[PDB]
DNA sequence: TGCGCTTCGCGCT
């Protein structure tokens, strides 16, 4: 239903250029009889609530806003669900977001979480520990490659028929942040 | 609000 502006996607999912926002596109699919049952309306996207010191507001990271709308997704406790995020920035630890997703994964064992990050948010000094905490809690933690960039444009963007157009250095930036993530999940 | 540059903003307007 709600689709992203092409420009917003291209300026925020670029894996070589950062933004002071985080977008998170999500898919919820249900596992049926050893197969995937793709939930058609359980697809969406959100961004973080921007910090607003002028209003006294500390901000709320994209990941925590996803945990906020879980109730509204009406996941059946009986069914088993795979949640996939495509997130412009890897989840933080320092602000408690990794703690929360972990706590939520321990609580909801019928949820399997997959995270694809465009870019690694090493502006948080404990970013390693975020990614490690999330892996430890069962979550698949990956870097977004061409296939996930393309999937997200095809599924979340108001493309009006335009094929995804890879930006310069997509594959190089993706290999580089793949190397960094592999080394941080080795330990 | 919109700008300019851009690591879940900041510092102008
Ligand atoms: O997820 P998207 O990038 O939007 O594109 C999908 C994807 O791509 P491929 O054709 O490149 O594999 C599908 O494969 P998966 O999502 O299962 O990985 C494919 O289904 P098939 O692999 O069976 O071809 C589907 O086509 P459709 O949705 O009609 O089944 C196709 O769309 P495009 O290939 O046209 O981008
Ligand atoms: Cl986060
Ligand atoms: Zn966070």
């Amino acid at each position: 239903r709600h689709l992203m502006d092409p420009h917003i996607f291209t300026s925020n999912f670029n894996n070589g250029i950062g933004r002071h926002k985080t977008y998170l596109c999500y898919e919820v699919e249900r596992l049926d009889n050893g197969t995937s049952v793709k939930m058609d309306q359980h697809r969406g996207f959100l961004h973080n609530q921007a910090k607003n010191l002028l209003c006294g507001f500390y901000g709320r990271h994209a990941a925590l806003r996803f945990l906020d709308l879980v109730p509204s997704l009406q996941l059946d406790p009986a069914q088993i669900y795979r949640v996939t995020w495509f997130i412009s920035w890897s989840p933080c630890f320092s602000w408690g977001c990794a703690g929360e997703v972990r706590a939520f994964l321990q609580e909801n064992t019928h949820v399997r979480l997959r995270i694809f990050a465009a870019r690694i948010y090493d502006y948080d000094p404990l970013y390693k520990e975020a990614l490690q905490m999330l892996r430890d809690a069962g979550a698949q933690v990956s870097i977004m490659t061409y296939d996930e960039f393309k999937h997200c444009w095809d599924t979340f963007v108001d493309h009006q028929g335009c094929p995804f157009q890879p930006w310069d250095g997509l594959d190089e930036h993706s290999q580089a942040l793949s190397g960094r993530l592999r080394a941080i999940l080795q330990n």
